[PDB]
């Protein structure tokens, strides 16, 4: 007896559904990791005993993405070769978690200025049954989280 | 013919139920580690044989502790992202072992000034059945352990 | 009801079927990886918060090629015999995601300069089921996808 | 009798440093207006901020 419009409010949710809003378009990807929020610590001890220990200055979230490669044309491809020397459009991702039909979003996270770093193509292999995935990181700025 | 009375006094308590008392509230966590006690070690030698060893001075603890994502606010990101350079809200943490209905604690690991400096957003995978859980650490300065 | 012409249109395309057009043949290759495109990370900090992440320059792919041991002649061998001290027959690589029949590039990977530096040959072993399997690496300059 | 006493202070020697930006390069035209004595002196503030 959970009835489970209680599920939605009590119970957690799982990591198998969610959409990745890349810039202004939805992209399917597989896996999305790295959303991390760090920060660095500063210390100070004098010779009475004191001993001071403080948050640092938060460094930048290195962002995984990874999605298969399809008949069509290459998305990720044309974001990474439009590189003049420092010049790239960034992008703001969100990564929110759904809903099964889609219709609702439960937990997301905001990316605010993503431009990539690194695209590696799949290793071909002639005694292998996989999917071509291609694994796209990403160099941001912050990560946040707005909860609804 | 043990009589379960003797077993709450004579035999090992198990990992598996422990509150934590985050601050002023208690809030639920699935792991909590790094909870230890360490120091430096001071060396002396001379020439004539003489070994003189020494306890230096203990380090800071850094303690892990993680819980899943629910569908209302985030409390440790609330918590995380409210710093100001070097402006955190310390929190004292407890982590009590606790009888099976949390009537009786038995022992309790108490910390000291915890303030946040990771938080982890889980891996997302679509071939994946998990909850998602977020990692934070903890930056503290003693651990004590009470013994009731 | 997929109609497997939508097949050739929406699902993703596997590993295990490849050509590798290497210079001006093609070579039967049993694996292929590293046809990565990766780039540097140049980053500026000053004191009143501004970070500025940028890309950097683009730096070379390893290719690393393996095939088996044939009875007659090696033609990767006199390949990375033919080298005077700078001097090398530089080779562009095709590897194309193909068609069953072989009628068809689905997504190609191209290669500019590509030049042998290294040849492992197999180890023996007698006591092994297994095909003599040279594995060559390459040097070079850049990695562009073709997607038709 | 060792007698100690502070001398006269001397001139600090202050070095900034910064990023080239694709503008105007405001410290070029700040050393470049040099002649032979006259130079507009500055007051610097550096700030610990929150």
């Amino acid at each position: 007896a959970i009835t489970a419009d209680d599920i939605a409010v009590q119970y957690p949710i799982p990591t198998y559904r969610f959409i990745v809003t890349l810039g202004d378009e939805q992209v399917p990807f597989t896996s999305a990791s790295g959303l991390d929020i760090n920060f660095d610590t500063i210390e100070y001890r004098d010779g009475t005993g004191n001993w001071f220990k403080m948050p640092g200055q938060r460094q930048a979230p290195n962002i995984t993405l990874s999605k298969g490669v399809f008949p069509g044309k290459n998305a990720m491809y044309e974001w990474i070769n439009a590189i003049q020397l420092n010049q790239v459009e960034k992008k703001d991702i969100m990564i929110s978690l759904t809903n099964e039909a889609g219709t609702e979003v439960l937990v997301s996270w905001n990316v605010s200025n993503a431009f990539p770093t690194s695209l590696t193509s799949p290793s071909f292999d002639a005694t292998s049954n996989e999917i071509a995935v291609q694994q796209i990181t990403l160099m941001a700025d912050r990560v946040t989280i707005q909860t609804a």
